[PDB]
């Protein structure tokens, strides 16, 4: 069932993952699935980390990530980054399962309460900060966004 | 008036600035003063930025920072970073006033509503993250702390 459509306008703020996922996430959620072909660059690896921080801060014990393995220069940090996130989650009693596919195109987030969130840009919807010390560098509610569509579904 | 003493134990979590300053910061606060000799290094400048993000997200219009200039070459990066924070604040309609003193030793945060918060380590009370991609790297509520005392005062 298609439940809602949220339009994130160009340069819009108030879209941290905490703000965006709020309505669909509650204490009953114990398992999460994320399909995103673009978790390779530093900022994309940190976006996934912040998504995991939100889920554990909330009773998630299992996170599944389906992504594409980087073929080039990003491969080393992508591997080191994803293994570090998995080890940090393990230390929190959380299982992270990473699967790779070069044939993935869909961007989909699924919670075991039945909610599904499809973002056009996946988790990678923020613009680069104006500077190294600009407001919104750390608090993503103050970070301007790229124009994107968020589609909400329920099982 | 000395109001309360909060002991931050070694390796304690749940101490982001948002969590720590919650009880003393409300819609009525329009002006903030911070005295901290250690707003020099990249991590200390980011600490100050996250403190400003919290105040701006509340109707704070004026922020005063009294700090110490680093004695060495690090002063170039501290001065540049502080100017970047001031320009980002300016763009948000917020005035940041930075003053430097080689004779300041006290750590004191003052809100216009009468509340005063003195942290032993100032804003710089977090431990280094376990790894580059560990939970708590971005969300400070998951970041382990150094042992410190927080003293609360009211005018
Ligand atoms: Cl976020
Ligand atoms: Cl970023
Ligand atoms: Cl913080
Ligand atoms: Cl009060
Ligand atoms: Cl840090």
């Amino acid at each position: 069932h298609h439940m809602d459509q949220i339009k994130i306008e160009e340069n819009a703020t108030g879209f941290s993952y905490e703000s965006l996922f709020r309505e669909y996430l509650n204490e009953t959620v114990t398992e999460v699935w994320i399909e995103d072909p673009y978790i390779r660059h530093t900022h994309q690896l940190y976006n996934f980390l912040r998504f995991c921080e939100m889920l554990i801060k909330c009773k998630v014990k299992t996170i599944h990530l389906l992504t594409s393995l980087d073929e080039g220069i990003e491969q080393v940090q992508q591997s080191r980054g994803l293994q570090e996130i998995e080890e940090s989650l393990r230390s929190h009693g959380v299982l992270l399962e990473v699967q790779y596919s070069s044939s993935i195109h869909d961007r989909e987030i699924r919670f075991n309460n039945g909610w599904m969130i499809k973002i056009g840009r996946g988790l990678d919807y923020f613009k680069k900060p104006q500077s190294r010390f600009s407001l919104g560098y750390c608090d993503f509610d103050l970070r301007p966004c790229h124009e994107t569509t968020v589609d909400i579904f329920h099982d």
